[PDB]
């Protein structure tokens, strides 16, 4: 499988089986810059 | 399979079976800046 | 598969099944700039 | 498969199988750039 | 398959089989500028 | 397969069987600029 | 399984089962800069 | 399995099995740069 | 199983069995530089 | 199993079984750099 | 199993067994360089 | 199996959505 | 199943989605 | 199963997303 | 199962999510 | 099962999220 | 079984998030 | 079980993260 | 069991975290 | 069993984090 | 069991760690 | 059993961290 890239909250490689994933985000005037290529 | 990119949140290139994922994400004045190429 | 790119949120390269992805987001003022190509 | 580019919400690539991704949005005065080509 | 681009909500590459995907949108005021080419 | 292009909702490349795809939207004054080409 | 990337938050590539695997971010004004490739 | 890669938080590359996995992160003007490749 | 990898938390190779892995983090201004490859 | 290798923080290589693993960081303006590869 | 590499903090290689491990950190103004390879 | 019940005051732009599938194999 | 309860107040924009999936194999 | 029940005061912009899934092998 | 209960003020962004998924093997 | 009950004070930005999932071997 | 209990003020950035798995072997 | 209680005052930037599993073999 | 109570005053960062697991035998 | 109680004043960064494990044999 | 009070005060940096283990073999 | 009781004062950095474990064989 491909690499996992994640800047803030989580990266996962692995297979996922029954199993949950979350994440809470609360911001304050976030600002995001991607250079996705 | 293929890199999963994010900067905010979470990147998963695992199958994912029978799995919940979620981001609840509340943002005041969010600025998101992208050059996806 | 291809890449899966995202700045908020979630990137997902995996192959999905019996699985929930959810995303609630509640924005004031969001501004976003994409420049895709 | 193609690349799934997002800025904000969810970029999918795996197949989705019996699978339901949803996301929920609410904006005050949001504002959205794109280019695309 | 072809890239799929969204700014915001979800974009979708993979082949959806029996799964839903769906997103709720409340703007007040949005704005949105697309050059589409 | 082309790309698909939304700045918001949902961009779907993927074949879609038995599958259902929705998005509620409730703008109060949106407006949208589009230069197709 | 692919190396699984992040700055802040978790990186996870074993296959998780049953597990659960949350995260909650709040922050003031975050900057994120990205240069994914 | 592939290496697990964080600069805040965990690397967990050992398959996790009924067991949960959780960080609260609470950052005040959080900058975070990564260059993913 | 890979190398797990963090600088600041928890780096975890070992399978973790009916275990709870948690980290509670509170920065006021953090910085974070990654160079991932 | 593979090496665990942190900065600050636990680095865990034996399986973890009913058993947990917790760290509290409180950090004003941390500086994180890492190299990793 | 893997070598259990820490600068400060624990390196656990042993396998723990209904037993808890914790850190509580609270650094002011910390400086992390890691080379990992 | 599922009610979706939704309330919208006087003067209020909305919307509302149902999607249901049933899948007999 | 699930039953969503959604009120909304006067000049209030809203949605309301729900999606249900019932499987039997 | 699960009752989702949300309130919006007036002039307030907000949405109510329900999924269910049923699964029965 | 289970019960969200959300109350937002006037004036006030807000989004409710549910997800509920019943497995029965 | 669970019952999350959250407020939100006037003009305050607010999302809630919900997820159950029920398991039976 | 988890009743988790939230109050935000006014012009407060929100979110709740709830996860509960039931096993039942 | 786990009654999590949490206040926040006005214009604090917060979340509440919830997680139960039950596992009955 | 375990009743977490966290107060954040005014214009303050924070985050509540709360996991239960139960275990039966 | 476990009752954690956290006070943060006005514009103070904070974590408040819980966890439970039940086992019951 | 074990009861933890935290008092921070104003714009102070903060984390609060509750574990508890129950065994009952 | 054990109570800890923590006070920080303005502009500290600090973190309470608790763990309890019970043993019933």
């Amino acid at each position: 499988t491909g690499t996992a890239n994640t800047l803030f909250g989580t990266a996962s490689t692995g297979t996922s089986l029954f199993s949950s994933q979350n994440n809470a985000f609360a911001q304050n005037k976030p600002t995001g810059f991607g250079n996705f290529g």
